[PDB]
């Protein structure tokens, strides 16, 4: 199993992000959000939140923690395509902690499942 | 970020496994188990369980669930280098569900830290 196959086979949603936009993701991510990978490539994380306000609020919660610690994890309500709300465990590591919401690796796991 | 860097910088422990042996892993995995990556490469998952019996018991629990569903997730107690026992959330996907404990991708996350609710 090479790194590409690992990324795509992974049992959790994985994202390579830059500036809160999904640059690459796996099928597990697509599945959690009830869409296709193609729906998510080049898409702002905003669309996965219950609202734009939530996307803003949680971004402001992420930044200081990521800067201070170099990693981030939380649980939050997120929104599937079609509107269904669900609890989701999310973890993140920024490429540079002082640029917390820039390039990074992000994980998503459905907690209702 | 290429796929190699994603693997190595991931915020959770990642493992590329074959027959319950760790073929590759990231630094987060090493950190969780309080050792070096070099300590884990070519290492049986067995050493990370509280005991051989646990390794065997959990293997038997993984198998039918992985075979039936093509994925696996649980929480269990694992063992750090030095013997400290801790709770760990683990997920796995086998390359072939009918060979559930052969080649696969596995994740590990330490549940010791208080969960942040955003
Ligand atoms: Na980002
Ligand atoms: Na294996």
């Amino acid at each position: 199993i090479d790194y590409k196959t690992a990324f795509h086979l992974a049992p959790i949603g994985l994202v390579l992000s830059r500036d809160r936009v999904i640059e690459d993701c796996n099928d597990e991510l697509a599945a959690i959000f009830r869409c296709a990978r193609a729906d998510l490539i080049g898409r702002s994380f905003e669309v996965l939140y219950p609202s734009s306000d939530e996307f803003e609020r949680i971004g402001e919660r992420i930044s200081p923690v990521m800067i201070a610690h170099g990693s981030y994890a939380d649980d939050r309500i997120m929104k599937r395509a079609g509107g269904e709300l669900f609890w989701c465990h999310v973890t993140g590591r920024a490429l540079d902690r002082t640029a917390p919401l820039a390039a990074g690796v992000w994980t998503f796991e459905d907690l209702s499942a």
